[PDB]
């Protein structure tokens, strides 16, 4: 039977008796996801050429993810990436959960037309407070709902809850997410790492170690392959799909690494151990580091849980 | 002033008082082009899960399909067929047409970009048209170029008037001129390779590498990135700038990229943009295949990361 | 503020502290009528014609299988099929759903407006499902509607809240809410009927019309307009006040249009929008059905002009 | 074998050894009218309604930048445009284009069929641009025809080799070849005008359409359709057979359709189409127009049909 993200969503909502204002929050957001999609696939380019004769598109991708969030009525506080000072949601507008997001990750090369994506987290705000920037400052273990959207050689939108990862296909000819994959799980070892290998003059001892042993593997067994993107959700979602290890660890240089906790480690952590794999800063995990700042940083390693482990045996060699 | 790829086409063919035979070949393979990308970003997808109750193949059977009804090409050659195909008679033009139909698909289970390479040859002589007429170096080649499907939908077209980036616009369905007369970058700051084969790496590529982390001036070091996808890796070095490397080694003497279907066109555009595209022991263009299907071994982008590589590569004798 | 169909039917399913049942029902139309109109607008017609070498059918296939599959329904009745649909016992929830998946699509071969029409009752009885649920009238209507496929897709709500009118954004795959708590003039300009029936009209029909082309207070005469899809001209009638008639005739002595999936939904947006819809001796929406495929015939639009015309059929004893 | 708008034109003009020059202005309109049929579909239409917080003009505006940047025209003619418009000396060609940019957008409200239609001309004399040059008669058209946004949208392009009607395939932004050579039928079943207007029928129009409603003999009456889009109805016609009338009364001794883009266009592909067009003096495609703007009578459709109306016509004169 086909399925779609509303109406999965409208399932899901309905077994567990919900207000409705969680799936208010989920279809906004697929909303402004599709809108997303339809600008960096260049929709309307013709007419900034002049065939009869605005915003560049970070600022305008903040814009939909903004506005849709406030006018769903399902929110309070809004992170992102984009605003140095959380949006506390008008009054009128005010719902119970607080939204960090990504609006475009990997915007940095998308001159180049490589893969770039949308990345959110959702927490149940906790506090009987006046709604404040505080109340971002959750782990990501607190997180109700997260996932991301990938605008590839397709449009996919992932969404992880405790029910598990699902996978949503963007069907450009009608504008609806069809249910592709459900409740996904990554292998348990794959064949991949990624992470910029240009940096290994600041490599942490234990990073060149583990890259050492996957090119060099001590058996003499296949080498590992590498892929960088160097666009965050599309080397996560690789790492899902095909398993393997993701890395933007921390150095002597960036000791706390160089990844955002709240709305891009915390999520994409999130749909890792909700899919099975690990994600670790390596002293503890992600979505165990309490933030103080809602732009903090944290280092990242995350994938398949036996290269995860190996990198942690390898990490744990090096004190 | 506004200009798109069809038209675009057809005053460059004026201009030069053509037959109108590429004209077509070219608004063919547009076509074509336009076709992959809506199947690629999976319009219709809800009907293949039952909304009412192989996309390598659909690519290639769009190309080969609107190719022979272009009635310029006789001989067809795709990573996809283990043989050339041969156009009817009564279909015959006189061009022939290489290319990778998608490339990159392996790996479109995790949605990587994917794209088309294409190259187009005069045949050889008025006899019977047969492979033998793919069976030229890239330097013989009249058109060569390249559909990303990336985040967004570029083709790239390459001639001896220049490089030209067409975007399309899904809104009209149209490739709208957004990048005249382009020109790579002198060096770039990006290298570009899967080193994962550190194990088997030449001692040129290794030591090329080794000046890229650590640089011996004292400069910065270059990014890595490597999508895994040549389209999409190329790409990036054309609009940003240094260096690709699939290069050979030991195990695989003539390395794995197809020599007449990916490495020429590529080649191709690189040159006309201002780079360069090498195999280490020559110019990609000038080897001459004996094979449709033979590899080569591919080292390309901006031109003085390419000479820096020649450098290191002529140091190791 | 920006408002789309979807949030649109959950606020007020969350206003009115529903199940979410109809709100599903609502969400799953709206999906197969977006496939419809990417359907009717000929998306993948390449395909059809061999790029790489019937309508109204689909259109039930979609909503069928988008209603049974929604939980929400247990009797389908469509103008496509001759008996009710009973859906089967793990889909079943508390609607019935009547339906023209494509009404005018026997003139589709011009690029006249199509459209899809709906009209949504909960079920009455606690028997077992069957075609007797249907068969209530029109005054039960929980919700109805249509889309119009015409220059632009737009579909039209209406429910105890009012008429409300979403226009598809084709570049997103959105409705969008344009028109809230819709109205109709209290008196048009505009009359619709076909007129080549004239020598079978009752002659309460033909003063009518006589009146409208010669006005006996000197008034402008009404403009006629008549395009022959009924999705078209109600929609018209809606947007620019005036009149619709399609009465009865010698082939069609109980008139020609449907009162179950046809004049029930349009009476309903008529009414709830402050219109008027009636058959000549009663109002459409207290017809009560005995068949489901049944005809009645039908006068709407703007109260003056329906008010006048009953005078006129008073008349006439 | 597929075939595309793109394609056939140049095969045309292939075979006829043309210079190009009209090919590009017919791929220019063709690059238009898909942007028109963007905009007419309302993509984008969110953007308007703040999800992040025009169109004759639109249309006209696109028509005349597409073409001026063709450097195919020197005049063109539009109902937007009080005076001819003359095209800057660099980028001037052979050809005086008249058109009405989106004809029926007056009602347009209402989601009615809308629709672009053209005429192209040859210019005639050496002397510089002017208004002069568009004063042709229809007879002298070199090509003409109209696109469709109905259900829909279809390009109709009529020359002299006759009519041929390209779908519109909206998911790859391409015209596909769907019926080739397209003749009308010999007699048709529906008439088509605002019969609100009879209180200002000619003598001659009253007695046709009572012919049409209560034939003398023993066959049916014709069934009746008006659109009020001239586009809409005058391609029902040409695919369905019959007639369409906008004929000349008293208070309009000349009618209301305008010669040059609207009569004209509709007239040459009626003849193409082996049908007839007449202001009932005489044949549209010869006027001899004076005023760029100066309107005409036309009676269109199957020829049997313009017969007996013109029987009709000459019997009150
Ligand atoms: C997706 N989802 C949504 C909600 S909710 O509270 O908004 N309730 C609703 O929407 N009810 C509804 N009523 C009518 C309609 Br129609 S939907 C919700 C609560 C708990 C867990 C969820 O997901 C499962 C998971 N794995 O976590 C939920
Ligand atoms: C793009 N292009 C195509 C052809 S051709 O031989 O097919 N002739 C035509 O198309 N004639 C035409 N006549 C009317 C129309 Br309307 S098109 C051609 C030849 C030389 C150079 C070209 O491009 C410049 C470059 N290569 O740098 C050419
Ligand atoms: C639009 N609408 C929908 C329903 S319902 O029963 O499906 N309930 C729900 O959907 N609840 C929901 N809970 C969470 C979410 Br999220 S939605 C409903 C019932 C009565 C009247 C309605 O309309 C009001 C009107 N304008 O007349 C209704
Ligand atoms: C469709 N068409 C176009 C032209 S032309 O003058 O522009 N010539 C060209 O385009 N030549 C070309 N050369 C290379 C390419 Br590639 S196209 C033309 C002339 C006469 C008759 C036509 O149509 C048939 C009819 N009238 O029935 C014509």
């Amino acid at each position: 039977d086909v399925n779609t993200l509303t109406r999965f969503v409208m399932e899901e909502g309905r077994k567990a008796r919900g207000t409705g204002e969680l799936t208010q929050l989920l279809n906004s957001l697929c909303t402004a996801v599709k809108a997303i999609s339809s600008a960096v696939r260049k929709a309307g380019i013709a007419h900034l050429y002049g065939i009869a004769g605005v915003k560049k598109l970070d600022v305008l991708s903040n814009d939909l993810v903004m506005n849709m969030l406030k006018s769903s009525f399902a929110t309070c506080v809004l992170v992102s990436e984009e605003d140095k000072h959380a949006i506390i949601v008008e009054p009128e507008k005010r719902g119970k959960y607080v939204v960090c997001f990504d609006p475009l990750d990997g915007s940095s090369n998308i001159d180049c037309l490589v893969s770039v994506g949308t990345i959110f987290g959702i927490y149940r705000k906790k506090s009987t407070d006046e709604p404040s920037e505080k109340d971002a400052l959750q782990p990501g273990r607190n997180l109700v709902a997260a996932g991301y959207a990938l605008y590839g050689s397709a449009t996919m939108l992932v969404l992880a809850m405790d029910c598990g990862v699902n996978c949503f296909m963007l069907d450009p000819a009608i504008g609806e997410f069809i249910l592709v994959d459900k409740d996904v799980k990554i292998k348990k070892k794959g064949k991949i790492y990624s992470l910029n290998e240009g940096y290994a003059k600041d490599f942490d001892p234990a990073v060149t170690e583990y890259i050492q042993r996957k090119k060099f593997p001590p058996d003499n067994s296949a080498p590992y392959g590498a892929r960088y993107v160097g666009s965050m959700v599309a080397d996560v979602h690789r790492t899902l799909v095909y398993g393997g290890i993701f890395l933007y660890p921390a150095n002597k240089k960036s000791p706390n690494g160089k990844l955002r906790l709240l709305y891009e480690c915390n999520p994409m952590a999130y749909v890792m151990e909700k899919a099975g794999g690990m994600a670790t800063t390596g002293k503890e995990a992600v979505l165990d580091v309490i933030p103080t700042d809602i732009h903090q940083r944290a280092p990242v390693i995350l994938g398949s849980p036996d290269d995860v482990l190996e990198f942690l045996k390898v990490y744990e060699k090096h004190s």
